[PDB]
């Protein structure tokens, strides 16, 4: 009778095999094993020892990750990594000539190195260093120093501040080299009147006074950074004079007030689109910048400069989507949300604004993957009407009917959500398969579609899994109001709809979330299921993504209503369906989720008998601008004030006397911060409602570290276990 | 009947009834009676309505507390106030003539004023405002500024810092007048290398950004704040020329390195007596300085100097001990340990180096409370070899064979437990005995000793707990290694000695501590008695205070040792007693007692099965210096590192996997700093132990506010009921 126990999802005892490849070339590619990198052939198989494990003995370092040069030459090796946020970092850097077998010791990039890469073709670098940009046009050589305005907490140049990295670009690079890598645009942030987000940290008991750290950090309504954008000739350098960065400022539309840069593209090596987003992110433009090699300078025509606005919302997902260009750059293909809201595929040609919808239908366009001469590839959730289901298609572009999935029916009842890689020209492709079935990965060619070979099929874990008493899950809808709203279930092995489990509501409902889908994950909701006969629900109600606007946008200004509501109300159709114990209803949510399940709690419907919330939003105004803004607008009083406060978790603690309440965070949260929970804590103990509590000291939003991680779940288990009377 | 509940502390059911009164004369003493304030004749009880309740309402603000001068002409009305650490604040301030019962309105003492005092005579004011000293001789007269050097955090001119506020003077003054109120003496402090300690205050839900509280705090081993000590004639003040400040600088033993000013006490209108400390604090230094007419400057004769030292330990309970002059201030009183290593009343002539103890014993002089041409006054607990006990007694200073208990009969089944405040010169006193019985105030005459009537003897509480089936105190002794060590039992009503009980020790154990006592409480463990049927127990083992330095001083240099293992043996004692049923024996404290639970209970000594630690201190390290180093030294290589290191809560981690774990901790804990718990959850963390926590919000150590008090009593009594599986 063995099951997913709880130490199985916190020591890997059930490993699930991926296969992350690296596209060097348009018929090769990379893979680790033993440690080594092989190089692949996409078409024969033909395999080469590329590099060695063997080598970097006796390098003194441990190497952290690696990144080989586009032509073949060099490798850069990463190591001393020192995280920062989500994505920043910092790490000592070094380069290994390859054919020549040798270390580099020449001009070497600094230690404490903020982001390094190479340009798209040859052996140039660029790197950030204390804030400014650096410049290698050989790896030997001495570097050219680009920026000399960079400043610690102020002036950002070449990479991204705090609200940039997290809501912006994912990244924290904010550098653009030009195709054939002549060209390298940047963006410059000044944090100067931006306030400052302070927390303690404790480090090693060795500390004696805790630290202060201070990082800024804009929450709504507050001073904003201000951005600039630049782009300078990496061949045309001089050793003797300082560079020459031209400005390409932002349009008219846009610096009347606050805005952002949201998004950079190079169409062609004379030519970048650049998308910009007003800081009341329902209008957004887009200008085509080309170079004229006569002044030196960049000039953005208005009769190319394209206009994006949204009515009901927000312009985007979580941001202008971006622009794929044709070959000579005349037109590009995009997703805009069409007039039925539903967002599809748009060509564009650049004279010319009004855009012809290639794509249609009650359905979505996750992204477009891949742009051809003759076809454009892309995924999306059409497969049998299911909003969580995701295939490849092709569209051949000289006839809008020609419509290919080419995913679809691979192996129908083991596939129905992929993703995928291409090759540098798009030659060949991977496939990832990430469920309902165990993932599945194989190699195709895009001449003739044709399967080529299975990479990793994991058969491994297979023969693991079929000894163990394993959940199922159910995906399916509801009808409210008309309209279809998704849902999951992670049922318990030999699942009987005569007896009466307990339920916990996993929740994230935020802007444009989705819980509810087909994918195939080996989680906590596992082990409840599996070990606890625990029913583990996920409801996508209105507010949720990849849906059309009409559900997304219903949110609009609205933040902790529509999407509380709904959370409340699939628990009271789970009960209907006569296979829960009403008793026995619980909530929980990290993050978002942790806001909506104390939201819920605070709601005083009687659903919920307990209910964990982890580093949840407690009130809107101490969340970042760029995210809180986009959906809640300004809190002024000319604006959306009124809702702001309105919506705090605050507000409705009296409710919480009703029902049991964890409240878990980490004191370094420097995202949703502690203040945040401060505030629930003290607002509770006014009213008088017990909860149970947890601080994890120096965790952040994640509370990711191995024994953080073990430690939160082993004590949200028990705290579930003990509510549903469970040994 | 019914039970003393959790309500009845909470909401504070059944109060006692003080009688609090301040000797105006030598004969008279006021009283707030249902705000009428009333001045009594002592020998009758002829009492007059000194001021109105009325008189103040149409002043509009609320008053906090009012103080009325020696000479009765004005009174000084508190408001605004804005509590800072343990004793300090700030508040606004306004006079009112009693004679034409008028405001006055011009020259006022400023608001956010830090400290305020009249003369002791006449109608004078020394106040304090931006770490600055100010004087008034007239309530309406413009102020005198005495001080040009105070700066916020930096320089403190007639008030403590932090450090000296909590460990040397429990007192935010540094002002003391000449009897006759001629001159100002004042202490200066500069903590300008003084660390500062840093942490957040998140403020009402408004407030968008946190504030980072910054204090100077010196933590053990860091740097200290110096200090300076300077008089000044206030009869003497020119309203042209700044005033001039007298320095007396400390002795060149103390001079040598860093030292504290731990004592001041004026002798006579022209002769005043420093007392200071060595950073090791087994070294004090008293100089007698006498006024000098001529020159107008301060002697302390080298003749009257007096240095007091220790070899088992450090100098006095907590600071060398105050010493008492006589009238002509050629002699002085003085407690001191003995040679048997008792404390006991020394007789010093301020021109011999010598004194001569006037009481001796197995027990200890607790403190000097009067002193006559023919008596000298002082409480003791030689009554009946009781610690815990408290009594008045008097000695002829003709013949100190002869010894007069006052206080040990008056009624010994009811009173155990005596203090006292006498009349301007002795001849009255107020007896006040705070238990076992319910509290008893008498007045008396010290001509003869005299009872004249009885003040308060809470009848009204008598009668209201008659229909409460109360506990009951049982205080007694186990012997250790041949010595008494004393303890009590709070005990279930009707208690029956053949069933068995489960057991709370409620734990301090903080040097010269002393939790089995004769006092009559309603408390906490008062409910989990009289309610939840618990035994709550307390154990005075080493380190203990009150009965010898045998005793107080076996944990020198070396605490979390002895007085953590005696809490375990006398646990493992209780469990032997029959009544006691060790599956279930619990064990608490707050403070320097979270700090022992925790060593107790990562002890693996597997005595106690659950155990709550409240705001407890984790690593001595943290601590301030003063505290700390008085009992540890300096955490050095040279000095005591090692035992600072190894005792340590996160060094015993590990042993947590046996016990239920409570932590609790404020945010905004200036003393025992957040940290201190947050380093204690990492190390279970890291280790993988399961543990319940509770942080709050802005709460500082004492977890005091109305709402804060009722959450963490309401929520620790949970944890140990269902510890001990009660409904
Ligand atoms: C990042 O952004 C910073 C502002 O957010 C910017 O710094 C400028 O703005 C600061 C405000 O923080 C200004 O103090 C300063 O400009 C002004 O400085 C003086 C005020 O203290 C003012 O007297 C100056 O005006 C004088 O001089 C100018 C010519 O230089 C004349 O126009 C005026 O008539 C007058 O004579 C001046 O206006 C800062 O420049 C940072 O520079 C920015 N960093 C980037 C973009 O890298
Ligand atoms: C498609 O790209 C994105 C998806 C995203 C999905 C969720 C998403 C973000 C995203 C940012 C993205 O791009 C910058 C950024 C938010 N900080 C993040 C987020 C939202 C919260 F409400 C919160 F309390 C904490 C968070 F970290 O949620
Ligand atoms: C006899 O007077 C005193 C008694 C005292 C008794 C306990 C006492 C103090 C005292 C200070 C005194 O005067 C300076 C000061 C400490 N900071 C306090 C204290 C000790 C701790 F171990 C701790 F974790 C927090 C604290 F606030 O304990
Ligand atoms: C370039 O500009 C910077 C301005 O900070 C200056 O300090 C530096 O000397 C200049 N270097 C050259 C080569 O002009
Ligand atoms: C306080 O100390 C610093 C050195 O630490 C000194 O420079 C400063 O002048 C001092 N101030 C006073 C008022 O003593």
């Amino acid at each position: 009778r063995k099951t997913y126990t709880l130490t199985d999802y916190l020591k890997n005892t059930y490993r699930l095999k991926l296969y992350s490849l690296r596209w060097i070339s348009d018929h090769e590619y990379l893979y680790k094993q033993e440690n080594n990198i092989l190089v692949f052939n996409a078409e024969y198989g033909n395999s080469s020892v590329f590099l060695e494990n063997s080598t970097f003995d006796e390098f003194g370092h441990s190497i952290n990750d690696y990144s080989i040069s586009p032509d073949g030459q060099f490798i850069l090796l990463e190591y001393n990594y020192v995280k920062q946020w989500r994505h920043s970092y910092t790490a000592s850097y070094d380069i290994y000539d390859l054919n020549k077998r040798q270390l580099i010791t020449e001009e070497r990039i600094p230690n404490n190195t903020q982001w390094v890469t190479w340009s798209p073709v040859g052996h140039k670098l660029a790197y950030v260093w204390n804030n400014d940009i650096y410049v290698k046009i050989e790896p030997n050589l001495p570097s050219y120093r680009i920026t000399w305005t960079g400043k610690e907490d102020i002036i950002y140049n070449g990479i991204t501040d705090w609200v940039y990295e997290e809501e912006v670009f994912s990244a924290y690079s904010a550098l653009w080299w030009s195709p054939n890598g002549t060209f390298l645009a940047y963006a410059q942030f000044n944090d100067t009147e931006v306030p400052l987000i302070e927390y303690s940290f404790y480090s090693d008991e060795s500390l004696q006074y805790p630290k202060t750290v201070r990082v800024p950090y804009p929450k709504a309504g507050a001073v904003n950074p201000t951005v600039k954008f630049f782009v300078v000739n990496t061949d045309s350098l001089s050793s003797v004079t300082n560079a020459t960065s031209i400005q390409i400022t932002a349009p008219a539309s846009m610096l009347i007030g606050d805005h952002y840069l949201c998004d950079v593209t190079w169409a062609t090596q004379e030519r970048i689109s650049l998308q910009w987003l007003r800081r009341i992110q329902n209008y957004s433009v887009m200008d085509i910048c080309d170079y004229d090699e006569s002044s030196g300078r960049w000039n953005c025509l208005v009769a190319r400069q394209h206009i994006e606005m949204s009515t009901t919302g927000w312009v985007g997902r979580f941001r202008p989507s971006e622009p794929h260009f044709t070959l000579d750059g005349n037109s590009f293909y995009k997703i805009i949300s069409n007039e039925e809201g539903y967002r599809h595929i748009c060509y564009f040609q650049i004279d010319k604004k009004d855009c012809t919808f290639i794509t249609k239908g009650t359905w979505e366009v996750i992204g477009i993957e891949a742009l051809t001469s003759d076809y454009l590839y892309y995924i999306s959730n059409e497969y049998k009407g299911m909003p969580g289901g995701r295939n490849l298609y092709k569209i051949q572009l000289s006839d809008y009917t020609k419509v290919t999935c080419l995913s679809c029916e691979l192996n129908p009842e083991r596939c129905q959500y992929y993703s995928v890689s291409f090759s540098k020209e798009a030659k060949y492709y991977q496939l990832r398969c990430s469920g309902p079935g165990l993932p599945l990965y194989t190699l195709h060619s895009s001449v003739n579609d044709k399967g080529l070979r299975v990479l990793e099929d994991n058969s491994a874990l297979d023969k693991m899994l079929q000894n163990v008493q394993m959940p199922s899950k159910k995906l399916d809808f509801i009808i409210l109001n008309e309209t279809k709203f998704w849902y999951q279930m992670i049922l318990p092995p030999h699942f009987d709809k005569s007896k009466k489990y307990p339920l916990l509501l996993d929740v994230y409902a935020g802007p444009c979330s989705q819980k509810a889908d087909t994918v195939f994950r080996l989680n906590w909701a596992t082990y409840l299921a599996s070990t606890e006969n625990i029913i583990v629900a996920s409801f996508d109600g209105r507010g949720s993504g990849y849906q059309g606007d009409k559900i997304m946008h219903a949110i609009n200004r609205r933040l902790g209503t529509f999407e509380v509501e709904d959370q409340i109300e699939a628990a009271r159709q789970f009960s209907k369906m006569g296979f829960v114990d009403n008793k026995r209803i619980a909530i929980w949510g990290w993050s978002y989720g942790g806001y909506v399940t104390s939201m819920v709690l605070g709601s005083g419907s009687g659903v919920f008998k307990c209910g964990i919330a982890v580093a949840p939003v407690s009130r809107w105004e101490y969340y970042d601008s760029v995210y809180t803004e986009r959906y809640m607008g300004l809190p002024t009083p000319e604006d959306n004030l009124d809702h702001y406060r309105n919506s705090t978790v605050m507000s409705r603690a009296e409710n919480f006397k009703q029902v049991e309440y964890l409240l878990i965070h980490g004191t370094a949260d420097d995202n949703v911060h502690f203040q945040q929970s401060a505030q629930i804590s003290k607002a509770l103990v006014d009213v008088g409602v017990d909860f149970q509590a947890m601080w994890y000291t120096d965790e952040d939003h994640g509370i990711a570290s191995s024994t953080a991680h073990q430690h939160i779940y082993t004590h949200m288990s028990h705290f579930i276990k003990q509510c549903f009377s469970l040994p």
